[PDB]
């Protein structure tokens, strides 16, 4: 599924991401935009052999199992393919563990380089939330 901007905002809000660990909804939407372009099916191979999965580009090095990242962990206890679902529950649940892990949203390098410090509220502007 390719979400619309406000559609994804609503979904994230429903699943309790808005202000999770202090990060406002626009932060999450902005991260999704630059990680996946709002496409739940997005997959990208990393240099190290790990792969990033889904709307928030969650990495198999630590967070999900894909069977091909030696020798990574599966801290979200989920197959990586669950992260590509049209239903964002698994991605949101896993993202909550990630952002709680100590470096907050800096874990998402595209958030750090493209969202952090910017007018992230622009990303929920006009949404009926
Ligand atoms: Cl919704
Ligand atoms: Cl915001
Ligand atoms: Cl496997
Ligand atoms: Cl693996
Ligand atoms: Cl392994
Ligand atoms: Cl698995
Ligand atoms: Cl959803
Ligand atoms: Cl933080
Ligand atoms: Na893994
Ligand atoms: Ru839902």
């Amino acid at each position: 599924k390719v979400f619309g901007r406000c559609e994804l905002a609503a979904a994230m809000k429903r699943h309790g991401l808005d202000n999770y660990r202090g990060y406002s909804l626009g932060n999450w939407v902005c991260a999704a935009k630059f990680e996946s372009n709002f496409n739940t099916q997005a997959t990208n191979r990393n240099t190290d052999g790990s792969t990033d999965y889904g709307i928030l580009q969650i990495n198999s090095r630590w967070w999900c199992n894909d069977g091909r990242t030696p020798g990574s962990r599966n801290l979200c206890n989920i197959p990586c393919s669950a992260l590509l679902s049209s239903d964002i529950t698994a991605s949101v649940n896993c993202a909550k563990k990630i952002v709680s892990d100590g470096n907050g949203m800096n874990a998402w390098v595209a958030w750090r380089n493209r969202c952090k410090g910017t007018d992230v509220q622009a990303w929920i502007r006009g949404c009926r939330l």
